[PDB]
């Protein structure tokens, strides 16, 4: 049935009817919602349907829905599953269904842009020396001298599950943490497991405080290899503050370039276990989280400090105080520097629109409320006061498990 | 559904196991194929058949709780309530049972940050009331309690039940202490913009408007299904705070001032099955409801422009974060302001750390904690609170509190 969803503030209704298409489960039930979990919890004969529900509306997207090229393609793809247990996608296929799991992903706030997206096709890659390449490429691509441009880079699909791609980093650029002698941690210490396993691996810390991790990369199964990504493909921001001198003190960096590469890519069935994708960040990601989760590099006490603000009572407000200025600082330098960053002002509003466009043209557009919404300052957007649906479409990312509990050795 | 549901907290690790989802009742709204967790609203009267077990599931609880389970005066209590049900299509609670249901309903409503306080409510039986100067009566009684002189208290007062539907009473407030809010012919707005269409209705039903910026709108009082009565609240009982900042001078020249009592009024209390349609409730309140929603909504009293000017801040990018900057302050002059006139409030970094060692209490002690991540997330400064680091299940456990129809939309006038 139609469902109807108002915006709180502007009194605008839209009416979806999108959601009568998805199938995956939500995590939720009529009594139970899971809306804030993070992590809710194939053969010949659950491929083919999968794999003929994506064709169908790929064909339907382009306008020949029941044609000869669509009748014949579903002749090829299941005589393909027949004999081979699986089938490749075409090169139109695979863009389409990239640039559609994007434009799915309901916690993204970022998706008025899903269909500028770079796809690169790495399905013929064979050896982590050859993943490497393709990284490499993507970044500098993605990366365009600080006017970024949008990239996903896929490489081959899952098989028999023995013989994944992976990219172990979560992140394709991210900095090392180290659990130091005392008990502390010096670096991102999010990072502290992964930076341990590669510095098992042979990597050598040069122990700083941003220190780029190397990837750790595996191919068709095997054990994973190390490289370094070339430094001058890895772009980075000094953070300043426009009017706290004291700022630059603080001795801060963070990299241009958020590329996730942990998620699995699935399309008509098929699953791509390594398929690295990037965008620019939104202020706020580095600003509220990576410096002032407590977990992360948490710097808040240290910029209150340098405000000089009375920190003895939390009603005060001096972390907020001291956390609004951090954020001011972070999408002053980006900006200074000419290197691609959105402010959640900008991000959020170009959501609301973005929503608009989608209930219009495609009778929805499926959103995670508590993904959605900044971590900071959330009723002061407009994204806090709109309500949304979250329902699953495919094709689409998901979660995985780490690389590092499912694989056995050499 | 499965036993056992886990919850963990990305921040510190710890994970919850939660065995009290199994009592869950009503719905949420959502399905196995669509979530509608920040949806904020996913005659009739229970027939005999319908209340037996509602009342049965809340006795049995009730017994439960005080270790009388399956005692003499348990199944006793069950019979009485049974004959009472048969013999009359309704039944009445003791008033140990109506202080208990209260208790509950606000242990179990899934949006409240402040539920840490839920055992501390004083409870009000106004089941004896009958005419709207008899409410108006109650709930003067219940704001001079409430406020205490600013050391504010708990409260709900619980007026007679439903029972056919066409008799029932209504605060026609929505909350007892609101500023009004005039629409003027040029399209601006005097007073609060939230309330321009309830304070139209007090106009229309005599009310004399000073047409000001905070004026305390009068209680429009329904008892017995009668057309409601209007009455003006003792102007000494409204307890109110002037806004000033503690370093900037200029912010008392906003003449910005607020109430100190929240007091909801247009909620519904069902308890065993019966249905409470006027039962207001107040605590004390958290700063960001008044700093971030009341006065920096954009349809509400909107000031963030004008803060921002005296703060001479640059307005013409987004990246500045100009609001961000002026909203803090705005929220520190609030809190200061209370603090100084020792008026009960609580800041968001207060409330949600005590929210978090409230739900660890419950999953140990209860089996589990519904809680709205939507809602218990403060409306600024969210992922610097312990609580948008920790999932939740959300779920509905009765006694409850829950919405219902407007009044003006339903009532028969006489
Ligand atoms: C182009 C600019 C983009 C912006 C500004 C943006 C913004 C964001 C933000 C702020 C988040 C929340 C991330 C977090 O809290 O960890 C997010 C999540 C996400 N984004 Fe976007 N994004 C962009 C591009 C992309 C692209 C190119 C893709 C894929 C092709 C994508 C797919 C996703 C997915 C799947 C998530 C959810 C990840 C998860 O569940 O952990 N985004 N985005
Ligand atoms: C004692 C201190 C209390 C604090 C600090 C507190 C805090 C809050 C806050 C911040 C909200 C969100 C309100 C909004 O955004 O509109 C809320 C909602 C709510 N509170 Fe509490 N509260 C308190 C007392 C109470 C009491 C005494 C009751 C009932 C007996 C109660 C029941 C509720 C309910 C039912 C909601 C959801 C309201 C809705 O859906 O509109 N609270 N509370
Ligand atoms: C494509 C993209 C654009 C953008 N602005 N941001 C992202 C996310 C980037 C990112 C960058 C990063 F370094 C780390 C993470 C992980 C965040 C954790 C892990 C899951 C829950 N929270 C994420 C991707
Ligand atoms: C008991 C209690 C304590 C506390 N701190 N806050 C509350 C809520 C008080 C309140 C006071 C108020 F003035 C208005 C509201 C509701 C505002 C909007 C209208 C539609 C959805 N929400 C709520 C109650
Ligand atoms: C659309 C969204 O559900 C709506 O704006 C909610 C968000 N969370 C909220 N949280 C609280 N505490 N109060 C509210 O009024 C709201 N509004
Ligand atoms: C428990 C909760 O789901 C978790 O902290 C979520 C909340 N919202 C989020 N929103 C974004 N964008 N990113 C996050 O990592 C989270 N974390
Ligand atoms: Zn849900």
């Amino acid at each position: 049935r139609f469902l109807k969803v108002k915006n709180w503030e502007t009194e605008v209704v839209l009416t979806d009817t999108l959601h009568l298409k998805s199938t995956l489960e939500t995590g939720c039930t009529e009594y139970i919602c899971m809306g804030s979990i993070m992590h809710p919890s194939a053969t010949k004969d659950q491929l083919f349907p999968l794999a003929k529900e994506f064709i169908d509306q790929y064909y339907s997207s382009i306008k020949r829905f029941g044609s000869k090229a669509h009748m014949e393609r579903l002749e090829e793809v299941n005589k393909e599953i027949d004999t081979t247990s699986t089938y490749q996608l075409k090169d139109t296929e695979l863009i389409y269904g990239a640039k559609h799991a994007w434009r799915n992903a309901s916690r993204c706030v970022g998706r008025i842009q899903w269909s500028k997206l770079q796809v690169f096709d790495a399905r013929d890659c064979t050896t982590a020396h050859g993943m490497f390449n393709y990284i490499c490429n993507h970044v500098k691509y993605a990366t365009n001298k600080g006017n970024l441009r949008s990239a996903i880079t896929i490489f081959p699909q899952r098989t028999d599950g023995k013989h994944d791609f992976r990219v172990w980093n979560s992140q394709l650029i991210r900095y090392a943490g180290y659990k130091q002698p005392d008990g502390s941690t010096l670096g991102d210490p999010a990072n502290v497991q992964f930076t341990e396993i590669c510095i098992q691996q042979g990597w050598k810390p040069p122990r700083g405080r941003f220190d780029v991790l190397p990837l750790l990369l595996q191919a068709n199964g095997n054990d994973p290899e190390l490289f370094q990504i070339p430094p001058e493909l890895v772009l980075e921001v000094p953070i300043r503050h426009p009017k706290f001198e004291w700022f630059k003190d603080l001795g801060l960096k963070w990299y241009g370039l958020p590329a996730v590469s942990n998620m699995l890519l699935e399309i008509g069935g098929l699953e791509f276990s390594a398929c690295p994708f990037s965008g620019w960040y939104m202020g706020t990601e580095i600003g509220v989280r990576d410096y002032c989760d407590n977990s992360r590099y948490n710097i808040l006490e240290e910029v209150a400090k340098k405000m000089n603000l009375d920190m003895r009572k939390t009603s005060s407000l001096w972390k907020d105080q001291a956390l609004v200025e951090i954020n001011i600082a972070v999408l002053y330098s980006f900006q200074s520097d000419k290197v691609t960053i959105v402010d959640h002002h900008s991000a959020t509003e170009s959501f609301i629109k973005h929503m608009e466009n989608e209930y219009r043209c495609r009778g929805g557009c499926p959103a995670d409320w508590v993904w959605i919404v900044p971590p900071m300052s959330g009723s002061i957007t407009p994204v806090f006061h709109q309500e949304m649906l979250n329902y699953r479409l495919t094709p689409s990312f998901e979660y995985q498990p780490d690389p590092w509990n499912t694989h056995v050795w050499k």
